[PDB]
């Protein structure tokens, strides 16, 4: 019998995230060091199945989370580890998400065998990405490139497609390559001025049941409030815009050297021809940050 059953997707990256969580828990609570104390429960989700078409062409909520949320709500697992960018803006009834691990680098990596940067790609070169956020920002700056949207799969599947010449280049979160120790695949890193990240990129979230005080106490030892606050700001922005992984929206909150919250958000047309950016600054305090993301979102709306 385990003290903690951790639910996760079964890709190498999702297991990397679950093992980071295990390592951090063991350091604060040494009873979890024993093999037996922690059980990792690999759960298949619908997003693991529907891989043959672009993400913006797949309906429904919670493609990468629903089966894990159901395992948590019903007591099959005790905590659930997610990539925060894949968590719906509405949390499942009966669960809370009180913990984010320290955020990784939020920037996108450019992955290419022949060119160092987007600008070095020949006209007509094909960039694979199923993200409208990434497609819109690429085509805004590089209208002569072609984006292949039917570009899907786990990190290593996308790297395999690139090696097999299915596209000329792709983009991946630098966070995931770091967590997989596969950063030698990076050709260059895109700056925040070239590519604003998906809401909550680089953050791992951990959920538990609302009524589970034991788990909430373990998670309180892992939570990094500076990260959780930034993600709550970006998610307020996303929620206002009714955004998801299928919408061309980006947003990034962080704490500056004076201790304020600096937020930058954008919405773009999928063809890249129009982009609206907003930026806000304010205290690094939950209610102010959530209101800031909401206000920013309302101003991208009106
Ligand atoms: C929010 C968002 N999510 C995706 C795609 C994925 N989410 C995942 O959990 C995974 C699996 C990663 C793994 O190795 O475990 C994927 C990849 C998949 O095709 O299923 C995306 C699209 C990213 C893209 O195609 O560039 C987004 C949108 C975004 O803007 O990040």
């Amino acid at each position: 019998t385990a003290i903690i059953r951790i639910g996760t997707r079964g890709s190498p990256l999702a297991l990397a995230q679950a093992y980071e969580t295990r390592e951090k828990l063991k350091k604060k609570h040494p009873e979890l060091v024993e093999d037996g104390a922690i059980h990792i429960e690999i759960i298949k989700t619908t997003g693991d199945k529907i891989l043959s078409q672009p993400l913006a062409d797949i309906g429904g909520k919670g493609l990468f989370t629903k089966e894990i949320d159901e395992a948590l709500i019903n007591g099959h697992i005790d905590i659930a580890v997610h990539s925060m960018k894949d968590v719906p803006t509405y949390l499942p009834e009966k669960t809370i998400l009180p913990c984010n691990l320290p955020r990784e680098d939020v920037r996108d990596a450019f992955i290419c065998l022949t060119a160092a940067t987007l600008a070095e790609l020949p006209a007509g070169s094909v960039v694979g990405t199923a993200s409208l956020r990434r497609k819109s920002q690429i085509l805004h700056k590089y209208p002569a490139l072609h984006v292949e949207e039917n570009f899907r799969g786990n990190v290593q599947t996308r790297l395999s497609k690139l090696q097999g010449g299915k596209v000329q280049a792709t983009l991946l979160a630098l966070a995931g390559l770091k967590r997989l120790s596969m950063t030698e695949n990076v050709a260059s890193i895109l700056s925040l001025d070239e590519m604003l990240p998906a809401v909550a990129q680089g953050a791992i979230g951990i959920a538990c049941r609302t009524d589970d005080d034991k788990m909430a106490t373990y998670l309180a030892s892992l939570n990094h409030e500076e990260t959780r606050l930034a993600i709550s700001c970006e998610r307020a922005f996303l929620e206002t815009l009714d955004g998801s992984c299928r919408t061309p929206i980006a947003g990034y909150a962080s704490k500056d050297e004076e201790g304020n919250c600096i937020f930058r958000g954008l919405v773009a047309s999928p063809d890249g021809t129009k982009v609206l950016e907003t930026s806000r600054k304010g205290p690094y305090v939950y209610e102010d940050m959530v209101k800031m993301g909401k206000d920013a979102g309302q101003e991208l709306l009106s």
